[PDB]
DNA sequence: CCGACATCGCATCAGC
DNA sequence: GCTGATGCGA
DNA sequence: GTCGG
């Protein structure tokens, strides 16, 4: 459905979900103020009263009440007055900081510290994580286009194959779904030493291939099975230079490689339709496997997985190419 | 009336 | 020192 | 905040 078409009411919703869960810490009023702004950006007609919208499922009394009060005065006055307060409103923004959550946020603001200006005073404060965040705070926002993407692709697909030939990789997420732009790029990877039934040195040797060739920049989390870290693409001629890009890597599996590919593929609401449908026909779906349910409720071994098809048989569903799996 | 609401790897903290 | 908890991103 | 056992 278009845009502003009850875009007013869902960027009311998005905004008190923030606010729910960076502020008041209320992690389940966060997804349920998310849950209601998607259940309404699909809902095709330009909605008229709150009761209206009490009708879709994520919606409940409060949130008809609130829509009310919006469609009758163009605002809400608690999203007013709390977009006023100078403390709750500084504590929402420092969590747009990757690695600042609610909690460090909260505290910042405590001791005097409000801006990024406050933050760039006060570098000793910051642990690692926190630092590459507010170093990168700008790119970190902006999205990656497919181009960009698929030039990323190349250099990893690349720098894998030549350390070791014998490594699978692939680019998941919203990129392998074919998206026109992407927030980030998720790495999945596997080799045919590493299964269930089983060498720490398969990811970290991937890791330091692509920072020799300058393509990683920087580090937020790295253990033996999951890397976090910053990318660059290297600049053409005299041109002005990427924006630094978040980058995710992680290790799974032989075993384990397609529930992880078909997981990472999203998309998120994909996973959940596909896990429920699938729950209707005994079999139960998590990153790692498929197992079968199991005459009271008890799981039986996980199944053989040689491909995403081999998942989609199980539960008799026709395959669906990634293109097509926004749900 | 009252609990569930997705889930997990890694960094750092709290406590011993 | 270690072990578990907590915060964090996704 | 919403849903449902
Ligand atoms: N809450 C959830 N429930 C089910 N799957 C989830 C999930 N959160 C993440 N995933 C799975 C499904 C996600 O598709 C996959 C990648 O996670 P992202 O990179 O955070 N989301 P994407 O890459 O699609 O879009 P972009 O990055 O451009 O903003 O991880
Ligand atoms: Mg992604
Ligand atoms: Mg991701
Ligand atoms: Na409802
Ligand atoms: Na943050």
């Amino acid at each position: 459905p278009q845009e502003t078409l009850n875009g007013g009411i869902t960027d009311m919703l998005t905004e008190l979900a923030n606010f729910e869960k960076n502020v008041s810490q209320a992690i389940h009023k966060y997804n349920a103020y998310r849950k209601a702004a998607s259940v309404i950006a699909k809902y095709p007609h330009k909605i008229k009263s709150g009761a209206e919208a009490k009708k879709l499922p994520g919606v409940g009394t409060k949130i008809a009440e609130k829509i009310d009060e919006f469609l009758a005065t163009g605002k809400l006055r608690k999203l007013e007055k709390i977009r006023q307060d100078d403390t709750s409103s500084s504590i929402n923004f420092l969590t747009r900081v990757s690695g600042i959550g609610p909690s460090a946020a909260r505290k910042f603001v405590d001791e005097g510290i409000k801006t990024l200006e406050d933050l760039r005073k006060n570098e000793d404060k910051l642990n690692h994580h926190q630092r590459i965040g507010l170093k990168y705070f700008g790119d970190f926002e902006k999205r990656i286009p497919r181009e960009e993407m698929l030039q990323m692709q190349d250099i990893v697909l690349n720098e894998v194959k030549k350390v070791d030939s014998e490594y699978i990789a692939t680019v998941c997420g919203s990129f392998r779904r074919g998206a026109e732009s992407s927030g980030d790029m998720d790495v999945l990877l596997t080799h045919p030493s590493f299964t269930s039934e089983s060498q720490p040195k398969l990811l970290h040797q991937v890791v330091e291939q692509l920072q020799k060739v300058h393509f990683i920049t920087d580090t937020l989390s790295k253990g033996e099975t999951k890397f976090m870290g910053v990318c660059q693409l290297p600049s053409k001629n005299d041109e002005k230079e990427y924006p630094h890009r978040r980058i995710d890597i992680r290790l799974i599996p032989k075993d384990q490689y397609y529930c992880g590919v078909l997981y990472f593929t999203g998309s998120d609401i994909f996973n959940k339709n596909m896990r429920a449908h699938a729950l209707e026909k005994g079999f139960t779906i998590n990153e790692y496997t498929i197992r079968p349910l199991g005459v009271t409720g008890v799981a039986g071994e996980p199944l053989p997985v040689d491909s995403e098809k081999d998942i989609f048989d199980y539960i008799q569903w026709k395959y669906r190419e990634p293109k097509d799996r926004s749900e």
